[PDB]
């Protein structure tokens, strides 16, 4: 009626909006698939590990590890529908089965609810300051980063990157998270100089050449190992990087645009993605580029 | 091995590198959908609504720039949602960039916006305030957002009442309204005009269900709501209003439409003929419309207006 409506009305308006557990749970569900896989410990793992620097008491130590989690789910999700993968953890990927929707919107809200949870480290309002520009930085330098690596995929070949743009655009990409992790802690620790960040930054850096790599050496040697779906994304890896820049350089036409169009035809078959496997083993040099590459990092920390 | 380590170690001890080009290639689908016009009306709502904050200019530009960007940023995710292919004449972003790079880069701006909430002030107290506000607006726009995906992608599993509907709308479209809103007020150096700002929202999103289907009828508008199976303002009193009046036919028929996700102007104007003819749900949003305005109309005692 005229009147109970608009008593109707002015009641809906003059409170929050109403938000019910029912309404939570039905949104979630994106969210509450992805958490199904493992991998939780090590992420986990490294928080702990690094806590034993950072001295954090243990409440705290949850809070970002909550935080981390939320944020690190959420781009998994975000990652598969940019990425257009199938699989995440040996099960059928989020947007797949609830469509891209909603996993966009569910994985965006997760974002918001990390940001949210910030505020429960501390009642300090100084150090709440640094911890949300530290979110707010990191979380800028993850898109950056991916928005790189995605525009180089999507219109190549408009820009083959250097290895300099690579490690730049990974350095902000996979940084990123690896960054806010540590940061945040940092800016916890009750300690009493300098940071692990550069650590941290050759840890993400040797973490993204690592999975570059192993993406196609677990296919070159079982086709039951890996499915080298890097080749089939047409991801501009570490590896390809080395083989597009070396065949320019050295005048190998022919290989340089092969290895574009197999790229561009975002295939699943077996065999094409084994010849540009082999094309980067035994013309370009490229495996063993890397894999000597990773090493000489990896003996930067071990030394 | 040290012309590498060198490089290696100048790149892990320095802020990693991002040029203006960088920002450029990342910000191509940002841009393409700001050739929009009505940005004056926003700027507009922000103006007029500052003779009762009156922020000084710059905090007032801020405060546009952050609307802009969540407003803008917000359009290109609302349209991958609903595989819109057109966004005010013109081709919609993620079909021209494709949908990894908008979404990336709408998600880069909000990022950007929730930056600009710091400038607003250095006072730490309001700080934490306005980033509290900011917090909560998006997480309110997200689920009204994920609860109108959710019943057009599960429909039939869950027709909504015109109750839940209108919850829907406070958290969706209400969002924006009341962030742009409270950090005004909160900023303000002068009772809530939340209320006021909550109403404008619902007036907002029914008349905008109502006129996606009024300007197809009036004119092959296309009524992409119909295509995309939204659950709007008169689709909703249709559903119902045939449950309730045991009209089980012409209530499977309006789902069977919605289903078909159908482009078919044959077909979309049948639904709309089962909504003029059957339900009269057209009069009855047009009614309500015009019920909520008044409601502002005759604020004689200004409980909503100033
Ligand atoms: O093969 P994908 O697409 O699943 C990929 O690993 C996704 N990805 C993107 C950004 C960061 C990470 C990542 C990897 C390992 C550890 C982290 C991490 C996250 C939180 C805290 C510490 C570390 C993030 C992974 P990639 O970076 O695009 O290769
Ligand atoms: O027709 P669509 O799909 O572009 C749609 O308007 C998208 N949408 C979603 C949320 C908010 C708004 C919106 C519309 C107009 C103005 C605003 C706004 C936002 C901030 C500040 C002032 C005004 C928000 C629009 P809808 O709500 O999904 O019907
Ligand atoms: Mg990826």
């Amino acid at each position: 009626t005229k009147n109970k409506m608009e008593a109707k009305i002015d009641e809906l308006i003059n409170n929050d909006p109403v938000w019910s557990s029912q309404n939570e749970s039905l949104i979630s569900k994106p969210y509450n698939h992805i958490l199904l896989k493992p991998g939780k410990n090590f992420r986990l793992n490294l928080i702990v590990q690094i806590n034993r620097v950072m001295n954090l008491p243990k409440d705290q130590l949850a809070i970002v590890s909550q935080i981390v989690e939320l944020l690190h789910n959420s781009s998994l999700l975000i990652d598969d529908i940019e990425d257009n993968a199938p699989l995440r953890r040996g099960q059928t990927t989020s947007h797949l089965i609830f469509g891209v929707p909603s996993t966009i919107n569910t994985a965006n809200y997760m974002y918001f609810r990390a940001m949210q949870l910030v505020s429960q480290l501390t009642t300090k309002e100084p150090l709440y300051h640094n911890l949300i520009t530290i979110f707010n930085e990191e979380l800028i330098n993850l898109h950056r980063g991916q928005g790189l690596d995605i525009y180089w995929r999507d219109f190549l070949p408009e820009i083959i990157p250097t290895q300099e743009m690579y490690l730049n655009m990974v350095m902000n990409k996979t940084g990123g998270l690896f960054r806010l992790t540590l940061r945040l802690m940092e800016a916890l620790s009750p300690s009493s100089g300098h940071s692990l960040v550069p650590f941290i930054n050759l840890l993400g850096i040797i973490y993204q050449i690592r999975d570059d790599y192993l993406n196609l050496k677990d296919f070159q040697m079982s086709s039951e190992k890996g499915f080298a779906e890097d080749i089939t994304e047409g991801k501009l890896s570490f590896p390809i990087v080395h083989a597009l820049n070396f065949t320019k350089t050295k005048g190998q036409t022919e290989q340089h645009n092969e290895i574009l169009r197999i790229l561009l035809l975002r295939t699943s078959d077996k065999d094409i993605k084994l010849k540009l496997i082999q094309i980067l083993e035994f013309d370009t040099n490229s495996l063993a580029y890397t894999k000597n590459f990773i090493n000489q990092l990896v003996n930067m920390i071990k030394n």
